[PDB]
């Protein structure tokens, strides 16, 4: 290709198959389905790539080299109507940047930018005009892509616009109705007061506003942006209120700063953590050094609901996206650990899976379906988690949608516009936490990737581009490293309102004003308006202040870590902001700063309290046995697996608890831990509290509720004092709407006045939402969907031991379940699982009963897990305690005998009500003295003897002579999981998802198990480290890579001296392979996968003869070691023809599932040359799996055949029998004969998938037996690298 397109030329390359086989055959079961007569469909890859410069014959081999990538499916020779799929023109999509990124980096400069596409050939025949319009309706996303019938007509996406001018409105010459007209045109949506102020300001100013200034302003004085409804004063029933909603927050702080570190001052909250071992290479030396300082943990939690109703995939990621640059953003430089991930939907309706509460009320032509949000949400929100590497620890997933008769009447209650949420933990340093003062003359850099016109239902979808944030982070990294040295002066996150709230904060919280230069942002588009390239939502996107000495520094530091930068302003003495533009030599922005920070009249709210009734439950259609099948089969309940397994849970290396709970690996885990260092047992703990429908009966108990929850979730760590205990409290809500506004103080109230104060609780952060409803037309008649006051309190706290914390496995041994009821036998029905399963809202919901006995509660709980009496620990949520003790019984694989006679004559509300507490379990001779320390917490009258652990299937409830309940509980277990079954086989391979469901019908697995063929605590490197000769090895990484700190802090327990190489450190010629003996090629998401992953890694070093040459000689030396996990493998596995005998190696494409997994699976050691792997064959260990293209791919069976005749598999994967499986998720890729680790002849270089350096900790360990000491078996191939060089 090389068709007309202005100065560049536009080049067509073919690529691989787009679609593999189940995809192909649900898209002509779709057409089927909507009387599309089509015969058959094939999907292929096509690239355009736009050229500057003319492509020599040596650099056009080298582009067609870059463009061959994925499986190696069959190709078919085009045949029928070519419908091609590129995105909406004016797009650049994340695959463009980071494929061309690769170009850059292979020496290609003559490459403009790289698109892809898919282009589908349709064999259909006989279709009219419009048949053809919904045909290529089912083969584009209309909010992201378009549909095109030429592959020239690509050339649509490469057009070079000319820079648009700034516009004036005419204040001076039309008068007020100027600014009318904006208001409407500009789509600026100000109130009458707004519009009032700006009449004044300008008039005073005496000048015409630029379309800019004004755009500006309404960015900085929305609701959401100056919080005004948390701010405004309140007349409850018209009697006026004291406080505002914020300060009630406020009052939380004032009662209980303890341990807090800033609050209210940052876009995040900081508390105090440990004195830990910060591991990160030096500066100076490059070497990974452990730096005993305090290690302080800081929290938020985001929402980004409106997007996400739009455009689930953007709305999710950037969601996480925009949290991980206010982690990063705090003080002067923090570094994120772990996230929690959250969502609230409508029914489900899934096809050939409807529930017998599920109704269809209609929903906006506008928006997506519920099931929409959770197949393309959870994969958005995970990708940028799993590209940037922080581990997805913890979460909620609630459904709701009914017609309920709450505080206006009967309406329909539920999300059609749902919450999503992002949250999480990260580390800081203590000379960090505070924001430094800005200097006159400060320069403010813009870091981050180059902006397109995202912000402005089209304005409603997002970008995510997750590799470019990581290399952001690593800046922000080497920044906070230097101690004292850091040049982040201040920094802030960027987000809502994009660059024209962030500048004006950053010098506005720093006192200063500022002088701007628009044609020094970077731009990847040329046509924006200066409205545009200021006030667009761009993401990956960070603002800071340096002082002008500093600047070498941060080149230097920016350019090695190829984040992008550009200096586009200085700070100024004197209040005031101003935008230049040298292409029009005018001035975009010339105001002063309170302008802009303008106020008008104070809300006030004026609101009448409503109240619902709601009857008692209909008990007609229930009875227990249909109760129990109905209430495991509501999403809210049901097994979270396809919310859990497509988000990485190992990365960082710093994870002691996961999701997966037990052997058996069952999404039960209360709460998340982290490690606060891979050197210590001290940590952080993260846990949700949420409970949504209650605010539909009670205001004020739902609010109470979250905080109950969220307490009872976090109560199995040892934290200690519970003034440890910091809250995060989002609130969403539909302001305006009747009752809400007036439930919306109530329950502020109720957690910032009473609860939280009573309990020692501090709520340092949160967040706000305050327009939770959606509007349409059905028929001629117009509908509502409302959401309850949906209040989810997120607690985060620090870990005083990381081992002591329960999880809900049960244990055979002699034990006794006694459960603590500290809803005092009140055993509230309303707005529980089992009311909304039944179509019903209820009676009396549940509450916080007795305020002493929640704390009680909990202190009781940290006293045992101190002492260590419990076994399990497992809390009262959703669908009661017959979840719990069902729940209990699944991670634990046995059998549970219990009488409820003590509950209450009642049985239906003893197992289903939603009251606080929950089941411990204890050993048998233990259980006196358990229940009198849960008696001098006052606790008695709460604690009841339930029963016990059983090995075995049988579920059993009783009372007295009389058996209540008993099924088996691999019936359950299944029942359970039918709805992450379901929503695996409408997402992933229907194929995997019916094997991971098969096997849970299975009671005869035993669980992860293992075997060793060696002792896991012999340190066979400690003859070598007691000399004190410590060997390099360079710890390879590109940009993109995660996996890098904790493969250091493995090589380093060893024996070695880890050393940071980034690839730019060799393509600059700064190190060389010459003085290093070990190479390790680490994990991650280099490039984020594009153009295959690994494969832009190993290219870079292939095309660049010099570095390319000190790779060959490396591998090609007598003496010399190399590893390769994840990531690196992949990078490997693509540099064949650099390493000795490795002609026989395999390809790692994506997945058999199609979908990354986040496992926990089960290895074997096989016989292999593998030097790395000695003493280690024949054992069978659990490994950390975290992948998504890592699928042993052969080129026929010759190949393989031959691979496995020369004994060089290394791992291969197992079930919990033991045999080598083909099975998912036993095998998570699909993988031929298991493999995932494979070695070379000579068996110095070793390449696996697996992650042994995230696990080289048993704390870091999903699951492992009760007896392992510090190191767990994966440590020994460290400990072999060491004894093998000597
Ligand atoms: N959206 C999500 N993302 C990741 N994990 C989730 C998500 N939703 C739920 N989970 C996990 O599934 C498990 C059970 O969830 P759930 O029962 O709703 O929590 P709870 O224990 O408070 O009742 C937990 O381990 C939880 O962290
Ligand atoms: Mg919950
Ligand atoms: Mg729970
Ligand atoms: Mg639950």
């Amino acid at each position: 290709g090389l068709v007309p397109r202005g100065s560049h030329m536009m080049e067509i390359l073919r690529g691989s198959p787009a679609l593999s086989a189940f995809r192909i055959n649900k898209l002509l079961a779709r057409f089927q389905a909507a009387n599309l007569q089509v015969h058959n469909i094939y999907a292929e890859y096509v690239h355009f790539a736009d050229l500057n410069a003319p492509l020599n014959d040596s650099e056009q081999a080298q582009l067609t080299r870059l463009l061959q990538y994925g499986p190696a499916l069959s190709s078919h020779t085009p045949a029928g109507k070519l419908l091609l799929v590129t995105p909406r023109p004016g797009t650049i999509s994340p695959w463009s940047s980071k494929a061309t990124d690769i170009a850059h980096n292979c020496g290609l400069q003559q490459v403009d930018r790289l698109e892809r596409g898919v282009a589908y050939y349709i064999e259909a025949s006989t279709l009219t005009a419009e048949q053809w319009r919904q045909v290529a309706a089912e083969l584009h996303d209309r909010m992201m892509e378009t549909v095109f019938s030429s592959l020239t007509d690509a050339e649509k996406l490469f057009i070079h616009h000319q820079p648009a001018p700034v516009s004036s409105v005419d204040l001076l010459g039309e008068g007020r109705q100027a600014l009318i007209d904006a208001n409407l045109r500009l789509g600026l949506a100000l109130a009458e007061d707004e519009i009032d102020y700006l009449q004044e300001a300008f008039t005073k100013l005496g000048r015409n506003p630029n379309d800019i200034e004004l755009y500006m302003f309404a960015q900085a004085n929305s609701e959401h942006c100056r919080h005004k409804i948390f701010n405004a004063d309140w007349i409850i029933d018209g009697k006026p209120q004291p406080k505002s909603l914020f300060k009630m927050i406020k009052n939380t702080f004032e009662t209980t700063p303890d341990y807090v570190l800033s609050a209210y001052k940052d876009n995040a909250a900081v508390m105090e953590g440990s004195a830990v071992g910060r591991y990160f290479a030096d500066h100076n030396t490059g070497r990974y050094d452990f730096h005993q300082e305090p290690a302080h943990i800081l929290m938020k939690v985001e929402t980004h609901n409106h997007p996400t109703a739009i455009s689930p995939w953007p709305g999710a990621a950037t969601g996480s996206g925009g949290e991980i640059r206010d982690e990063g953003a705090t003080g002067r430089g923090a570094k994120p650990k772990a996230g929690l991930v959250g969502f609230s939907v409508s029914n489900l309706r899934i096809p050939g899976f409807e529930q017998p509460w599920e109704e269809d009320f209609g929903k906006p032509e506008r928006i997506v379906t519920a099931l929409d949000i959770m197949t393309e949400g959870p994969l958005g929100g995970a990708a940028f988690n799993n590209e940037f590497g922080r581990p997805a620890l913890t979460g909620y997933f609630r459904t709701y949608e009914e017609k309920v008769n709450s505080h206006n009447g009967e309406e329909l209650r539920g999300y059609h516009k749902p919450i999503m949420l992002a949250g999480g933990i990260g580390n800081i340093r203590a000379d960090h936490v505070q924001k430094g003062e800005i200097v006159v003359g400060a320069k403010l850099i813009v870091l981050g990737g180059p902006a397109m016109n995202i912000g402005l239902d089209f304005a409603s979808v997002q970008r995510d581009n997750p590799e470019m944030e990581r290399r952001c982070q690593e800046v922000i990294d080497r920044c906070w490293q230097l101690g004292d040295a850091n040049p982040i002066l201040f920094i802030h996150d960027v987000g809502a309102g994009g660059l024209s709230n962030a500048m004006p904060e950053l010098v506005s919280d720093g006192g200063r004003g500022g002088k701007f230069e628009l044609r020094d942002i970077l731009s990847d588009e040329p046509g924006m308006s200066p409205l545009e390239i200021w006030c667009n939502e761009s993401q990956e996107r960070y603002v800071l202040a340096v002082a002008a000495d500093q600047l070498p520094l941060f080149d230097e530091l920016c350019k090695r870590e190829r984040a992008p930068y550009a200096v586009i302003g200085d700070a100024t003495e004197e209040q005031h902001l101003s935008l230049h533009d040298n292409h029009f030599d005018n001035q975009p922005i010339d105001l002063p700063l309170d302008v802009l920070l303008g106020k008008t009249p104070k809300m006030t709210r004026d609101v009448q309290t409503l109240k619902a009734k709601g009857d008692a439950l209909n008990r007609a259609d229930i009875t227990i046995a249909d109760a129990v099948k109905r209430v495991l089969h509501l999403p809210t309940v049901a097994e979270k697996t396809f919310l859990v397994t497509i988000g990485d849970r190992t990365v960082t290396g710093m994870v002691a608890r996961d999701q997966m709970v037990g052997p058996w690996q069952v999404p039960v885990a209360d709460c998340a831990v982290t490690t606060a260092s891979l050197d210590s047992y001290y940590g952080e703990a993260m846990s949700i509290g949420e409970r949504a429908p209650v605010a539909l009966l009670d205001f004020a108990a739902s609010a109470r509720l979250a905080v109950g929850e969220a307490l009872t979730n976090i109560a199995a760590t040892q934290i200690g004092d519970i003034k440890r205990i910091k809250l995060s409290a989002n609130w969403m809500a539909a302001a305006g709407h009747p009752g809400e506004d007036a439930g919306l103080y109530d329950a502020v109230k109720a957690v910032g006045e009473e609860l939280c104060p009573q309990l020692g609780l501090t709520i340092p952060v949160g967040k706000d939402s305050m327009s939770m409803k959606t509007r349409w037309q059905e028929g001629n008649e117009q509908r509502e969907m409302t959401s309850p006051l949906s209040l989810v309190i997120s607690a985060f706290a620090r870990v005083e031991d990381v081992r002591h914390t329960l999880t809900p496995q049960l244990s055979t041994e002699d034990n006794a379940l006694l459960l603590i009821d500290l809803g005092k036998g009140h055993n509230a029905l309303g707005a529980t699982a089992l009311a909304q399963v039944y179509r019903q809202l209820g009676d009396k919901p549940a509450d916080v009963r007795d305020v002493a006995q929640l704390k009680g509660f909990y202190d009781a709980m940290q006293a045992l897990v101190a002492a260590r009496k419990l076994l399990a620990w497992h809390d009262r949520s959703d669908g009661g305690l017959l979840v719990t003790l069902a729940e209990m019984a699944f991670a634990g694989h046995c059998g549970v005998q219990v009488d409820i006679a003590a509950l209450g004559d009642d049985h239906l509300a003893a197992l289903f009500n939603e009251e606080l507490g929950g089941v411990i379990q204890v050993r048998a001779e233990d259980r006196d003295a358990v229940e009198a320390l849960l008696a001098q917490y006052g606790l008695a009258d709460c604690v009841h003897y339930l029963g016990q652990a059983l090995a075995g299937d049988r579920f059993v409830i009783t009372a007295n002579d009389q058996t209540v309940f008993s099924e088996s509980r691999t019936t359950l277990r299944v029942w359970w999981a039918e709805t992450t079954w379901q929503m695996q086989r409408l997402r992933d391979n229907p194929q995997c998802a019916d094997q991971e469901h098969e096997a849970k019908a299975n009671d005869t697995d035993p669980g992860l198990n293992v075997k060793l063929s060696f002792d896991i605590n012999e340190d066979i490197a400690a003859p070598y480290i007691a000399t004190g000769a410590r060997p390099k090895v360079a710890v390879l990484r590109e940009q993109g890579v995660n996996s890098h700190v904790e493969m250091a802090a493995a090589f380093h327990r060893a024996g070695f001296d880890a050393i940071d190489v980034h690839m730019s450190d060799l393509l600059g010629g700064r190190i060389g392979l010459g003085n290093f003996h070990a190479l390790v090629a680490c994990g991650g998401f280099s490039y984020g996968d594009v153009l295959g992953a690994g494969e832009g890694w190993a290219k870079s070093i292939l095309f660049n003869h010099r570095v390319r040459d000190e790779f060959e000689t490396f591998f090609h030396r007598p003496q010399t070691l190399a590893l390769g996990v994840c990531n690196g493998c992949q990078m490997m596995s693509n540099l064949r023809e650099l390493i000795p005998g490795s002609e026989l190696w395999p390809r790692f494409v994506r997945n058999h599932s199609d979908r990354f997994e986040a496992r926990f699976s089960l290895v074997e050691v096989t016989q292999s040359p593998s030097l790395l792997l000695q003493g280690m064959v024949g054992s069978q260990m659990p490994i950390a799996v975290s992948h998504g293209e890592g699928r042993v791919e052969v080129r026929d069976d010759a190949h393989l055949a031959a691979l496995e005749s020369k004994g060089l598999v290394a791992l291969r994967y197992v079930d919990n029998f033991g045999k080598v499986t083909e099975t998912y998720p036993a095998n998570p890729n699909g993988s031929p004969n298991g493999i995932t680790a494979v070695t070379t002849e000579n068996g110095r270089v070793t390449i696996m998938m697996p992650h042994p350096e995230r696990v080289f900790r048993t704390v870091a360990n999903s699951w492992h037996p009760e007896n392992w000491g510090e190191d767990s078996p994966w440590m020994r191939i460290f400990r072999n690298a060491r004894k093998q060089l000597g």
